[PDB]
């Protein structure tokens, strides 16, 4: 009963299943395959959509005559299928001439040509009726520091988004653009380094309800950092627009692993947020298949992603549902009336009753909260010994 | 011609210097030091102030007699030396009743108990004369996810600052409040975890500009992040309110060492852009001797955390103002007004120019940075090697 | 069917359960334990033994007449409860003298307490009937490299081992030495940081066949290294004498987390890899329950621990006999006898035939792995969702 | 006064400076340079040696006829130019056939692949006078421990280690051996992950005398760990057969910096630790330039590179016969002959000296080690406030 449907939203990059498995210390071990190849394979698999970056899908310098004939042809896939493409994003990294940022670059040129670069996504986006639009700013860093960049990169980066921002209000697009923040790599550190930097930044743009976040869940993780933490907070400020779902170990190198592969519990708990927050965007895993892979595990990879959220998604249900969970939970959460009246809004009234109250402390000093005897249950649940 | 002035701002808390060396291996290795016998040692050593929480002057219990004959010895001995006491906090973390959180505790008895202990500092310190009121959220975070709370945390906090702020409006207190993020330690993760995550969350209070930033150096580096791009950003969004600096080797415990003594570099980079900032607040050094010092060498910390930073301010404005270093950063910064022109707010016009332009891109493509060379003179100028 | 048995030898040093939940932010949570009646506990919840400290027993300072009324009392409870007391160690951490390190001080009347001191407890542990002796070098490391110390230390440690294991065999003991390596905390790092790094260390000393490994699961994982790859290595090279479990999230403070509760895959791997090497000796919980819990939580936290290695050691063997994943690693280790031919002990003849051999080199550049589906095959064993 | 000189033994690998700046997210920045030609600039820069991989010199699947062309030519150069060869290594990371594995390969014709190419750059590298041959095993790792490989891999790398001095001793080379330990990157964890991993691992092979290690700076601080202790460790074993010189900031991508850049400390005690040693090996510089660089940028790099280790060399040499040091220090390492005597080899009659004697524990609770104000020295040397 783990069968991907299409209201589950999974979607895949080109690049994720397309990746030819080349490393900075390897050569590429698969054959690149042909979009309108994967396009019939992910719908096969039973993907909902496909997203990519302009380069995924039309080399550089292609002459706009053979563009439209690649776009066309792709087009005439997605319509044989019925696949979505819900997200594009410019490839603002592999360029040489961003080799100190796009955005952030210190030449105005590059700049522009990042902003062009941009645009032009954008457009191709519309052709392919993209709703969401992801900015990584995988260039937009530094490892040296002695040039002041970090006082100018906010000014720059909050320039161009603006501009795209009203290009899209111009041009009649829908677009949500999804920031997606990462700490390091290629670039020593990244200076829009987390989620949170993500949202503070959005908060100072001129139209920031266009603006909302895709959270990587390899990420966060590279940094040691919480990525159930980071997503509650992006849902309580109501900016999840896009979430990336992969696997990884802490405090190395990206390594896009299946989602749930390593890191089971986190994505147990993961999946238990989207799913109990009414999260209606993408499930995109943002991932590709282990080196050691020829083309037939690159689709067990496919696979196993999908039905490894669908597994996790099930069992989450059954962990909410178990009747000593509740128990734990509802003695967790007990909450005595006296002390809620002695908080909320302020009242000056509320602050002297709250300064000369006869606060229980003793109990409370006291208080075991049975979060040993929770956490078990819910390892338990994992490992299937309980119902 | 390294010796501290008041105008310079350092400050101790009586925590730092007065830590007792003990750790969680370990018993205490130092005698506790006196409240009266600090302040006029902190004086002798130049020291613009001291910063207190609740519990380092008045141990919980104190009858509100005794408490008040503490207050008033301790704010003659500040009369005697001239020393400021510009910052209190509340301790939110000794006490058991806090072991699940303290604004983020399950059980409202706990929210009301930190909410009031919050306020009791808030008196306490308009007694004293701060004007900066510190939350550091050491307790407000999780190792157990199945309890759901990380959807509840962000209300409670919002509604106990709200309280805070609102309450210091009335009292007629003059604060600004500065949050303090740590990604974990005493919890698995702090909630709290990044200046992003605090800036993201100073937004969404009802009086945000009342709300700033205490980011420490060593909490942005346990996570491996970068502490000059967070700081950067919290100058950019006008929220550094306070600054905590010390040192640490990354990705394990808060060490809190001597500012400087690890990361020269960084530290370098940090003075320089708090100097050039204009940034008013006190230089606040959040750390503690070695276990391995006696109290001769608490105050030889003490000497070195002040020293550091004045060789490295005056350091920073010899290497700004070396001819090769600004004639790399000129090179750096070239900008062609005739791509200036594609930039800037939005047009449709620009939009249509910029997609049109003659993007000089194979130039670009090949321009090299002169990064290597420009760090390499950072370097030098740090070992005294350069004038 | 997963209740402890002795023949688990599962055990608990009195440390561990008798936490009593201070941290370096917090006031203990917990009442002081009793050691006779942890014991009872123990063997009420199935343990097979309990390990200790000198002063988990005997505190500093008590007089050699009151340290024997100590011993015979706590021998009556093992002799009652039937529990075993396979492993002692001094603790060459808490006291301040220790402050700069046990063996490792530059005070030789400090490496003639810590030697002195380890000496006691190897005589307290053999009227216990102790066999293991763990070494771990809490204190042996340095935040401060500019005393030139790091190249002293490997000498200073050597003598301490070939004093107390040459005591040993002038006593007649029959203690096996097992080092227990840490990378950093209470120090900023430890010298003997990682499994190898004792291993090397094992080989310089004179009676080496006395000294083997404890290694812990979370020290290795604090450093971001991989537990089951360090453990192989023990296991190779015959010198797993002891293992300490439990858990961590990579990357910061020890946490010694509940085993099983973070990382499950790894414990999974990490449970088959001990069952099917024949490994023999004790599985020590050197873990605490989280600073939320009672007492009641205590014993949960108890309990867990080895509910959860049997859960796993259970689904191990499933795991191993399916035979989906027998026909995958079949494939997987396909050895062809013309290639084991040119391989194996030197010959010149065969050096000559391999250097002009006709190797398949296309078909293994294009080989897969299956490794996708083996693992995806392991996560559903571990989801039980596989029978 | 920092000119290099070639009894500096500064050496560079044709990777290094010939780095095209190609990364995982983006296209190469450089133009590939010709052998011959680094050979000339290394030579002008003052450069001791160049290192080579065999696919540095010759790509894969060149005719042995042209081989011969290219080893010649590149000698003509060497002879013009007076550069040495002192370390050569096989590639075995590149060729897809090592994608899980090059000596742990599961399949044996690939291990026989692995050998062979081996015993081929053994074979070169005698033809070109080198003297030192390194294993980096940068493919041996593994991201699916449900293989159960990780109990395979310490016989089959023993057996090609074997094999590869056996030939050497066979054909006359007069090589040593050094092991190069990586943690992670390209592999999820490389197992032999440590100099201690390497260290112990030596001690299990035939002929241990041949065998050393290649510490690299950047390798073991990816990790957090500590790489002056580490290198300690590999010089008390007589094992530092040569070392990688670089830098790198903690638990991320290997980023390869330029010597000293980040980390300035560190070099510092390494500078020193290797100069008053004695180490008589190369010092190699496994870094490359920043992406940001052009070919000008590569000159900077490896300029800097030997000018930041002779003017951190110099700086060693000032601090150590500082008079305050000097004082610092004999108070530091002050021994006591009274405590000296109960320390050394077992006695018996020393064993009961020690248990009854009357060691100064008050005195030494109290001791303070001054470790700040030395610490704090070294701070002023390296910023050059110190003469």
């Amino acid at each position: 009963m783990y069968e991907p449907k299409p209201e589950h939203r999974f979607t895949f990059g080109l690049w994720t299943v397309g990746n030819v498995g080349r490393d900075p210390f390897g050569d590429a071990v698969r054959e690149r395959l042909d979009p309108v190849y994967v396009v019939h394979k992910l719908a096969e698999l039973g993907a909902y959509g496909v997203n990519l970056h302009d380069e995924d899908l039309i080399p550089r310098g292609t002459p706009p005559q053979e563009r439209d004939q690649i776009v066309r042809r792709f087009k005439k896939a997605l319509d044989e299928t019925g696949l979505k493409v819900p997200m594009v994003t410019a490839n603002l990294f592999s360029d040489p001439a961003f080799k100190d940022g796009a955005f952030t670059s210190p030449d105005p040129w590059v700049r522009a040509y990042a902003l062009r670069k941009s645009l032009e996504t954008m457009d191709l986006g519309a052709e392919l009726g993209a709703e969401i639009y992801v900015v990584w700013p995988g260039r937009e860093g530094a490892e040296v520091e002695a040039t002041g960049k970090a006082r100018k990169v906010w000014d720059w980066v909050r320039e161009a988004l603006n501009f795209m921002a009203a290009y899209a209000e111009d041009q009649g697009y829908g677009y949500r653009f999804a920031l997606e923040p990462k700490p390091n790599e290629p670039r020593g550190d990244i200076y829009f380094a987390t989620v949170g930097s993500m949202l503070a930044f959005i908060h100072t743009l001129d139209r920031p309800e266009r603006f909302g976040l895709n959270p990587e869940f390899a990420h966060e993780t590279m940094a040691g950092l919480n990525f159930v933490h980071a997503v509650a907070q992006a849902l309580d400020a109501g900016k999840l627009f896009h979430i990336d779902l992969n696997d990884q170990r802490m405090s190395r190198f990206d390594q896009d692993l299946r989602f749930g592969s390593e890191n089971l519990k986190a994505a147990f708990f993961l999946v238990d947020l989207l799913e109990s927050s009414g999260y209606q965007g993408p499930r995109h895993f943002d991932a590709h298949a282990l080196r050691t892979e020829d083309e037939e595990g690159v689709w067990a990879f496919a696979r196993g992603c999908m039905r490894t959220y669908l597994i996790l998604k099930e069992r989450a249900e059954a962990f909410r549902e178990d009747p000593e969970v509740k128990e734990l939970l509802a003695a967790y959460y007990q909450e005595d009336p006296a002390a809620l009246a002695l908080l909320g809004p302020y009242s000056r009234e509320k602050a002297e009753a709250l300064k000369r109250a006869e606060l229980p402390l003793e109990a409370k000093r006291r208080r075991g909260y049975a979060l040993e005897r929770l956490d078990q249950l819910a390892v338990e649940y994992l490992l299937g010994v309980r119902g």
